[PDB]
């Protein structure tokens, strides 16, 4: 199965316990990541809540980067707001 969560609830989850992003239409909860990111908390930070696709495509993220990143994936953005 698939979970779907709307824009409006995706852009709640941008405080100190819990950040969550969108990437490619996926839904990341990076809340445990934010002290591990290479490119520093900041850069996650400005971009919870919202869609920060065209920011992690435009620093080009290794094979690496994006195979980790999967673990993140909580679920999809729901077909209506795409
Ligand atoms: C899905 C979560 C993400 C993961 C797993 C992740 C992982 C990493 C890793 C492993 C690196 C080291 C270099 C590389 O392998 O490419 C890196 C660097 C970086 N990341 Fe992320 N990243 C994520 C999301 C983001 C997002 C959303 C942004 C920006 C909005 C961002 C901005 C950067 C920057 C600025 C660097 C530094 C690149 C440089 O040294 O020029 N990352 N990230």
């Amino acid at each position: 199965a698939v979970k779907y969560y709307t824009l409006e609830e995706i852009q709640k989850h941008n405080n100190s316990k819990s950040t969550w992003l969108i990437l490619h239409y996926k839904v990341y909860d990076l809340t445990k990541f934010l002290e591990e990111h290479p490119g520093g908390e900041e850069e996650l930070r400005e971009q919870a809540g919202g869609d920060a696709t065209e920011n992690f495509e435009d620093v080009g993220h290794s094979t690496d980067a994006r195979e980790l990143s999967k673990t993140f994936i909580i679920g999809e953005l729901h077909p209506d707001d795409r």
